[PDB]
């Protein structure tokens, strides 16, 4: 009887002082996506070709227009809005701490060495559940409107295994690790 109710974010205002953080994390997200592709032998080219391993976004984040940068900034703002709607605190407290291929070579920092406390891991789980509920509500509405069938992910988040949760968990964890790496103190208040 899955009724996904993600937290309301539409009227949530992100403080302007977080814009630099949003930009840094968007570039990081791009660099990580680009790194994985370039190491999997993908390269720049006008078209998105699965066979020839080519993608037009395999270029520096600096070369993207502001509207194009929204491919990355938009999901980041949505995450931040959810954290703000829950009255979590996000405050800067510290200083913001392989084969070289042909052309673009992004070297993003490794977030495997960034450790999350029990509290931040619980917070990542709450963000992950919200990603599941956001997608779930959107999917349920799409299927209802477009007369579609069903989907195995249209079930409560707490009925999923650790592996089924991994994608949303890793997205939430990457955000809290980057926040921590950049000197932000994040709490549930």
């Amino acid at each position: 009887n899955f009724d996904p109710r993600p937290v309301e974010t539409l009227n949530v205002i992100i403080p302007e002082k977080l814009d630099s953080f949003i930009n840094k994390f968007a570039e990081y997200t791009h660099e990580k996506w680009a790194f994985d592709k370039i190491q999997n032998n993908w390269s720049y080219g006008e078209n998105v070709d699965e066979e020839l391993k080519t993608h037009p976004m395999l270029r520096p984040y600096k070369t993207f227009s502001e509207k194009d940068k929204e491919i990355y900034r938009w999901p980041i703002k949505e995450s931040l809005k959810a954290m703000i709607a829950w009255e979590w605190t996000i405050e800067k407290a510290r200083e913001g701490e392989y084969d070289p291929r042909e052309g673009y070579n992004p070297q993003p920092p490794d977030l495997s060495g960034v450790t999350l406390s029990r509290e931040l891991q619980a917070m990542a789980e709450q963000l992950a559940e919200n990603y599941h509920n956001t997608w779930g509500r959107k999917k349920k509405q799409e299927l209802e409107a477009k007369g579609g069938g069903t989907h195995p992910l249209l079930v409560p988040y707490d009925t999923l295994t650790a592996k089924e949760k991994a994608r949303d968990r890793e997205k939430a964890q990457e955000l809290l690790k980057f926040l921590q790496m950049n000197g932000y103190a994040v709490t549930r208040g």
